């Protein structure tokens, strides 16, 4: 079904550089912001996701940690990457748990797919998500429960352009980090 040819196409997705546009607005359709930036990946759990505009803010996973920095403020936070995943789509692709995909409706039309959680009490009222059999990815979108879109478009997908340095973070000189991890 739409779920199993979903996860075979997120089956062949493999590490990738790609460029991307940002697109959020509100529920009525109403322009929030725009912006751009860089993105990193490397399977099953690991990028950098780098935003030049509207402003310059970085995210990294090294697998276990998530890593927020935010230049502006010299100020960076990190918590487990359990945490700030649990319970979105990031699971569906970070691991193979049938559990996983029972959490949510999907339904599909050619390359385009709706997530929709059968849960209305959730981060996510939907996510969308655009990509070829090849396992190219090319757009995405998350619905908020304030209704609100954050639509991604990606562009120049280069397989294999990164480094496992890529999905480190050390903090810059001067840059202070909050860590909200629980040991």
């Amino acid at each position: 079904d739409a779920a199993s040819d979903l996860k075979s196409r997120l089956d062949k997705v493999s590490s990738f550089h790609a460029s991307f546009t940002q697109k959020v607005t509100d529920g009525s359709g109403a322009a929030v912001q725009e912006g751009q930036g860089d993105l990193w990946v490397k399977l099953p759990n690991l990028f950098n996701w780098h935003m030049t505009q509207p402003d310059e803010s970085i995210l990294v996973s090294d697998g276990k940690t998530l890593w927020f920095y935010n230049p502006f403020v010299e100020q960076a936070t990190a918590t487990w990457l359990k945490d700030a995943t649990g319970n979105t789509p990031f699971m569906l692709i970070a691991r193979n748990q049938s559990s996983d995909w029972q959490q949510y409706n999907i339904k599909q039309n050619g390359d385009d797919f709706v997530l929709t959680p059968k849960a209305s009490n959730g981060n996510l009222k939907q996510f969308t998500i655009n990509v070829g059999r090849d396992g190219t990815i090319h757009q995405f979108s998350a619905v908020e429960q304030d209704d609100q879109r954050s639509s991604y478009q990606l562009k120049s997908q280069q397989n294999g352009a990164v480094d496992a340095a890529k999905f480190t973070f050390t903090p810059p000189q001067g840059v202070t980090v909050d860590d909200q991890r629980k040991l």
